[PDB]
């Protein structure tokens, strides 16, 4: 619902994963965050203090930022396959739009 217009986040970042490297869901997003690849995480939910701590310990280990798209709708989901129906990303080799250096 684009009238939070923080939502165009989505529109910048499915533009950059036309080309640009990602990675989707818990798990995966963790493992290539542990492999210190990403310069910046999505973290498309209401998280709580322990899991998005975790999230951002792995952003501090790696050099990257993060954003709280916290908002529960999560359309983001749009960018990347809404199946997961809460929505944590990371970007990674951006090679496509300056998105994680916008951000920074």
């Amino acid at each position: 619902a684009p009238v939070k217009s923080q939502e165009s986040i989505n529109q910048k970042l499915a533009l950059v994963i036309k080309s640009g490297k990602y990675t989707l869901g818990y798990k995966s997003t963790v493992k290539s965050l542990r492999q210190g690849k990403s310069k910046l995480i999505i973290i498309a939910a209401n998280t709580p203090v322990l899991r998005k701590s975790e999230l951002e310990y792995y952003a501090m280990l790696s050099k990257t930022k993060v954003y709280y798209f916290q908002g529960g709708n999560n359309e983001l989901g749009t960018a990347v396959g809404k199946l997961f129906r809460v929505g944590v990303v990371s970007i990674l080799e951006a090679g496509d739009s300056d998105i994680l250096t916008t951000l920074a």
